[PDB]
């Protein structure tokens, strides 16, 4: 394996942290953790799309993530 991960919305007002080992893992303890359901991960800088375990694999400990919800898109700054 596990690693630590901040996961923010989109406004990135609400800041939180996640430990997890798997995408599945992450995405659940998102929900949890924002109160909103199918969370989507994106990655904070550039909006790239996390939505497979090898490419979660890659990521490093406290990679900064969005968690794009449903209605929702990325944004920018």
């Amino acid at each position: 394996n596990s690693k630590p991960f901040k996961i923010k919305d989109i406004t990135r007002n609400i800041r939180k942290a996640v430990v997890a080992t798997t995408i599945s893992e992450i995405r659940t303890k998102v929900s949890l953790k924002f109160e909103r359901a199918q969370r989507r991960i994106h990655l904070d800088c550039d909006g790239t799309e996390v939505d497979d375990e090898e490419y979660f694999s890659t990521l490093e400990p406290n990679a900064e993530l969005i968690a794009v919800f449903p209605g929702e898109q990325w944004r920018d700054p």
